[PDB]
């Protein structure tokens, strides 16, 4: 209770008139959101509204939209941006559910730019009605009974945040109190938040929150669409909290995204088809550690059920669920002969209590499968742990450079010889870049004015009628753009190709095969190395990893040994379950829920690297202190019975809010660490180890109830290390080198001794080059005489005129005042413009068949192709970039019509939507020029 | 000496000119070609010969035949077919050799229509200069100096060949004494000859003889281009003969194809890089038996090597090769972790005593490779066998019934589904043939007239600019067309797919891992099998055979085991080394100098087999007559020393020849079994133990010298069977059951129960279906209003017309009298001239906008399309196929401009060099359709 805030907070929502209370939901959506959009007042009596009956039979929004708009008060603009028809019926006709796709209701909030109090505080968006994968809870309580917002974090510091919040110290207490303590009015429903957590110059960062529609003006009482339902008996179904009051409320709140995950739904398992081991495999040592952290069995016939429905080419062997409470990995079990249906559960893996009694807790639901693999290279942050452990550190980093280098040369030979030959160029092109998604999202490929959208798709477009990159400059310039965008991508990482290394989720040995250091590695299909190819790993040394790696022992070498018995298991990494420690646990404190590890077999890199055993750690329990705070004991403030849970629930939601929305210093205690130990180019000495101690502790911070706040952070580095202080940024982080001599830290050596020169060196290959190119024969030119075939056609008839001669006139005349018009918003909306007067340009007998008219395509006609080439002679010179762009198309036409010769085959008109769908064949490429080449 | 035959044999060859004497070789050949091909004696004074310097400095033979022709008596006509320049600069040029390429004198002789004595009796047609690769023989000799011919064989009955051959028995000992008792000339060289080998109404089989050139007019003696060089010397050289007098001359003479034998030189190993081995691995048990007959290990640099020279995407673990006197396989081997080239031979591989010391006796020449897996299916000839080793017999045939209804069943729902939208259909198309290799040989897609040779490439075509295949009919008919000649197909081998099988190279375990009944298979890739997936093999029972399988122990069923010892093998199936007798022997006598298995691992297949042990093989030594004759008896005739040596080596070649040109029964004997085993119904009783074992012992016929006439096969029929008398055919071999009752044979009943019924009753299905098609909108009809567009357009004008009007009815008139011409040799000759026809159809300021005459091509003008559309207006009726061969191509583009939508894309024109090079993108149909589909 500021408060400034309110009344601002007002009234937020966007208000639901009387006469739309005959809905549907999703009408009251829609309408509601050309209103907003329009700037239409949706309380307002001058406008005579009102209610189509029509809008309730409607399967397009566009009908109730063109309603309306109308009236004349709407217009407006177009847009809202629009559901789709199949989204938008399903919501009308299909309970807000089509098969797995749930339809969503979001929006956004950002802060209002006004100000005073009583303007609102933040100013809310609809988002369109979209699909969405469902969830636990959208299945069993319905999609349409949930409702999401993006909305400013309102403890972002700063300093582009309104004044009226945070220089009013807590309002961040009533930002939440609003959010959480009551029931929000949207749409003729009300909605009680029950979650909230992080999202999916410098602007404000947005939390995701959900509501629930508790009630509404259509449901109905209860105990004992659609019917009153409070967010405690949700929470309840969701979590048995009857069975959890044993634990930290924080952390039993963020169970709650189990809930929320999106997922697919397998199959229902019966009872007896369920086990639920009471114990984790464990520490044949006696150390008491689990050996299968997250990770449980399940028989041959439920994945092949997986495959089935989510139609796979092929039985997976691991799968990333959940189940019940049960949340990890379930590997298929290699000693399965049967074909009965069954899973099993480990303690590891169990959430919390759960009965298992309704169907919605015994459905097997997939998050992720294991799948093919691809190669994975170096990412910059193992580099350091690397070369902390090299047995020989300058030839690590020699090595290092001359594989980037050589990387490097190797892709620009590839492109320079690729180059050559419209055939390998188009090859090339189509290999650089992958258009398949957009293609099949617009049924062809989209353009802008006279040219497809993508600088690729261009190039192909233009091949394809028969231009050559090596002789037109137009292609020449595009094809250098995109080389010269991928240099600066390059400059920009350090994720040095290491073609023998993937990331393969991690699954421990319930089969007793493996040994301590001897890892198991099949994949399902052949892993190819430039020269090389594997099916699997054997008889060699690998590095293991997961990412980030801090410590020295972060990285592992061991065995690659491959098991018969485990044959069957492919694209995933088993780790032993034998020895003191997990394998899993010494790669950063992971383990078996569906972590990857970085698996690397390159002799080179594997070779020199020795392990380091696991670091001492400090005791950070001063600086890192754990809320244990039960649920239990929280209702001990209300008392006992129904009543009690429900507001202790209410209560949860509420603390578990004001611990969510506290900053986050993981990112912040990384960066230091970042900059601690490259200052002192050491991940190894007792800052480093700190540091990466201390970030390791933070990950868990909100399911271990960790409070970390400034005055602790500050308190941590006064005491153990630096430099409250800010330390500067590693020299990496500017575009050029702003050190002083030569770069030591091996990141700055890598980008500024070796990336940067090579660069600029192979960059100065193709600018040479450029400038080598008057009349060698070869070389590029602007000049095409075959573009200027129609110009030469009309202008001799035209001579010989009359009259034609004044249409001829007219024509360069108009082109004329459109490349000025060219000559002078966003960028594509400007182009449009002139792209729209530019077909505007328009025309018995000689203009009939100029204009066939019996087209319903003008700019197909033969007076686009005279258009077209007269604008290219007049003004290839002179504006380039002009004419292309407008008449790109035409010219394109005329180019394969030009240089069609009789009994050498016959040129293509391919439709829009056919020429979508072909791709370059890479075979016909090769096998094609290695028949010119002799 | 019969003769009578001669004088006919006069006299076969074309004379060699004295205005032609000064060659070069190459010249001499093309020239001869255009003479004999024009009906032009090279003897005449009429014509003023003569000799153009020019042609010694060709690079295209068209230029020395434009020469020439002129003359006048040159027209003809034109042709000869014309060899590639390419080709002809390299015999100009390059000397016969290009890299691995070696260039080709050959030529084909038949019978002489003719007669009379001094008639030739054979007319030669010399082929045009070509590429083929090259073999030992040709780099050590040079390929100008060997010439091949393809010739009538002299013992064929019957009954085309002319009388005066056999009905004169011997001459068939004229014929050889020609072909080998002296020198051939032929364009300036002196051939002799020293192989014969098979080929590589009913047609005169023709034999493959080899001559070399000894001498001719450049050659010099000796004894020390282009020097003098018996073919008694060559042979020498390739075979070492002092030191295999020993072997049987004829088993000998068979080695002379080692010398010819089409292969990649990869490499030469230095002597300390070569082990001969004394002994071949033999039997654990005593038995004496060879264990790796025929394979042999190499280093692991050597296979690099190989993947080098051949351009491999990959190292080989095994090839097919020679090397000096060893032929056979060479695997790469296992335990190899060094880095130095080595390779071994055995004496199983090793064909003769052989020094190595030559660098082309110490050259490994690569014949194949092993290569990424296929699957095989199952052939028919292997159901006899496997029929007569199961468990239960009628189970297994209800079995592979069912499964030949359900794979038939299953590929009609597959082609009927896609056939539901053009992107699909297109697909599906595209799947049906590979049209690659035409499109790479001629750098586009070919047409004949209007459309694509290809029916599957024209209705993709069509399909491309934006016809339906469920809308137009004549795609419809196409489609069709080709869904009934598959049936035909299916109709006409058995090969039920069994998706778990391929054909796999045998290797023997040099290791020691497998036991005696294991096999070890793992694939260099993912092995497809619908729903499944194999990277390797282990844990099941596999039935391995060698086609064919005669006794029932030819087939045999062992345990697939994987041994990570052998992980790295990939691509082939490594048999143990131990027990009494390799497994090899024991699939059809076989070994591990190339031969493949069938193997297969398909449960329903595998699990109802038994093992049934080696036959005892009956004794035919009574019939099969081994000739042991050796080269050390067949000198003793003339003596000792080099000139014995040499009349010996000739005297072996013509006693081969007199023995290898005798008729071959192996076919006869196989066929005659194949009839007795049907009748029987039993390929396990004693006649089918005795026929087997038969043509088991005629396959080595060559190399053992056996001797097995007509006397011989009539009198084992005589005592040990039949039925003299022919056996009647299967009535399989007919095309409609001519049976009584039910199929009792295994075949019958698979063909006439199961396959006929099925696919007429898969073909009942759209026929139905035509028939399903007047206005239910839907369906498909020859109309359609987009294709009469111009027609209308220029009838409107035209009206109004003046006189444009007259030039309207010339064109409908006109091509009303090419459709006339189309009513009325071979085909693709016939449509060309109609379709030029056609394309003659020609027409201020009218004209000029149809006529577009600054293109080169015609096809491509305005008056194209209108001369298309009109056709199509006047003809769609009436002459469909008439339109669509001669129009196809501007109906498509017509069609492409006509469907085309104002922001709904830009059509494609495409050169058709950049049409030829992209494919189908699957990807993009699967997705396309995906979301097409909710
Ligand atoms: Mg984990
Ligand atoms: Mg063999």
């Amino acid at each position: 209770h500021a408060p400034v805030v309110a009344a601002r907070l007002r009234n937020i929502w966007p208000k639901f008139p009387k006469w739309l209370h005959e809905a549907p939901l999703a009408v009251a959506w829609e309408v509601t959101r050309l209103f907003m959009h329009c700037k239409v007042d949706l309380e307002d009596e001058s406008l005579g509204l009102k209610y189509d009956p029509s809008w309730s039979t409607a399967r397009d929004v566009t009908d109730i939209w063109k309603t309306l708009y109308r009236l004349d008060a709407f217009r407006g603009k177009p847009f809202p941006e629009k559901p789709p028809n199949d989204v938008f019926v399903t919501a009308m006709t299909g309970n807000f559910e089509s098969k797995g796709s749930a339809v969503v209701l979001s929006a956004v909030l950002d802060y209002n730019p006004d100000n005073s109090p009583t303007a609102p505080l933040y100013l809310v968006k609809l988002k369109p009605l979209m699909f969405e994968q469902g969830c636990r809870l959208t299945r069993r309580f319905g999609p349409d009974r949930f409702f999401e917002i993006l909305i400013p974090s309102p403890t972002s510091t700063s300093p582009s945040v309104p004044p009226v919040v945070s220089k009013q110290p807590a309002a961040v207490e009533e930002v939440i109190q609003w959010l959480t303590m009551g029931q929000h009015s949207l749409v003729g429903r009300q909605w009680r938040a029950f979650f909230a957590k992080d999202a999916g110059p410098k602007p404000i960062i947005k939390e995701r929150v959900h509501f629930f529609a508790e009630t509404g003006i259509t449901f109905r009482p209860d105990v004992f669409q659609r019917t009153e339902f409070k967010v405690s008996q949700m929470l309840d179904w969701l979590l048995q909290l009857d069975n959890n009051t044993w634990q930290p409320h924080l952390k039993l709140f963020s169970r709650i995204q189990l809930g929320l995950s999106k997922t697919y739904a397998i199959m229902t398992l019966e009872p007896h088809q369920i086990r639920h081991h009471k114990t984790d495999l464990l520490s044949p040592s006696g150390t008491g550690e689990v050996m299968n952290d997250g990770v449980g069995r399940m028989s041959r016939s439920v994945a092949k059920r997986i495959r089935d429905v989510l139609g796979l080419g092929d039985v997976p062997s691991a799968v990333q669920g959940r189940f019940g409470s049960a949340k990890g990995m379930w590997v298929i079990d290699v000693d399965d002969t049967g074909d009965e249906d069954w899973i099993e559960t480990y303690p590891s893996q169990r959430k919390w209590e759960c009965d298992f009694v309704d169907k919605h807790q015994r459905t097997l639901e997939v998050r992720s499968v294991a799948s093919e693999l691809k190669s994975a290279g170096l990412n910059l942050q193992l580099l350091p742990v690397l070369e902390d452990r090299a047995r020989d550190k300058v030839k690590m980093r020699q090595a290092i450079g001359d594989r980037l280098i050589n990387d490097l040369q190797r892709q620009f030979s590839e492109q320079k010889h690729a180059l050559n030959r419209p055939v390998e160029f188009r090859q090339w092109v189509y290999e650089s870049y992958s258009s398949r998604a957009t293609r099949v999202s617009h049924g062809r490929v989209p353009f802008l004015a006279g040219l497809p959208d993508s600088q690729e798709e261009t190039l192909n477009f233009l091949m394809n009628s028969g231009f050559d990159p090596k002789k037109q400059k137009y292609l020449q310039d595009i094809a250098w753009d995109l080389q010269k965008r991928k240099c600066d991508t390059l400059k920009s990482k350090l994720n040095i190709r290491v073609g023998r290394s993937a990331y393969i989720y991690m699954i421990a040995d319930f089969w007793g095969v493996l040994e301590e250091n001897e890892v198991h590695v099949g994949f399902s299909s052949k892993f190819r190395d430039e020269e090389e190819s594997f099916t699997l790993l054997s008889d060699c040394d690998v590095l293991v990893a997961r990412s980030p790696a801090h410590f020295p022992s972060d990285i592992q070498r061991v065995r690659a040994v491959f098991k018969p018995e485990l044959h069957s298991l492919k694209d995933v990494i088993i780790f032993s379950t034998k020895g003191d420690v997990p394998l899993a646990k010494k790669l950063s404190g992971g383990d078996y829920d569906g972590d990857m590890a970085w698996v690397c077999w390159d002799p080179e890199i594997v070779d020199g690297f020795v392990n380091a055993e696991m670091p001492l750690e400090p005791d950070l329990s001063r600086y890192l202190k754990k809320d244990k705070t039960t649920f239990k004991q929280l209702m001990a403030s209300h008392g006992t019975g129904s009543a009690a849970k429900e507001q202790t629930t209410y209560d949860m939601i509420q603390k578990s809010f004001h611990f969510a929305l506290q900053p986050n210093f993981l990112g912040m205690c990384t960066n230091y660490k970042e900059r601690l130990c490259y200052i002192n180019n050491s991940v190894s000495n007792k800052p480093a180890i700190i540091l990466s101690s201390l970030v390791g502790n933070l990950v868990d911070q909100s399911k271990q109830g960790i409070v970390f706040n400034e005055a602790s952070w500050a308190q941590l580095r006064r005491e153990l290390l630096g430099g409250a202080l800010s330390l500067p940024d590693p020299m990496y982080k500017s575009d050029s080198w702003l050190g002083r001599g030569e770069p030591t830290h091996i990141i700055d050596y890598l980008k500024f001794s070796i990336a940067r020169p090579a660069i600029d060196k192979e960059l100065e290959a193709f600018h040479n080059a450029m400038k080598a190119a008057k009349d060698t024969e070869d070389g590029a030119h602007f000049w095409d005489p075959d573009l200027a075939s129609y110009y030469t056609f009309f202008k001799e008839i035209s001579d010989k005129s009359r009259s034609s001669a004044l249409l001829f006139t007219t024509l360069k005349n108009r082109i004329g005042e459109v490349e000025k018009e060219y000559g002078r918003d966003p960028y594509p909306v400007r182009v449009n413009q002139v792209y729209e007067k530019w077909c505007a340009i328009t025309p018995s007998k000689v203009i009939r068949l100029l204009e066939l008219s019996f087209l319903a395509d003008r700019e197909m006609n033969t007076w686009a192709l005279l258009r077209a080439s007269t604008a290219f002679k007049l003004y290839y010179h002179k504006s380039p970039k002009f004419v292309w762009q407008m008449a790109g198309r035409q010219l394109a036409y005329i180019k394969a019509q030009m240089t069609s010769r009789p009994g050498e085959g016959a040129p293509a008109l391919m439709t829009a939507f056919m020429y979508a769908g072909l791709m370059p064949d890479k075979k016909f490429t090769k096998q094609y020029v290695a028949r010119l080449e002799g």
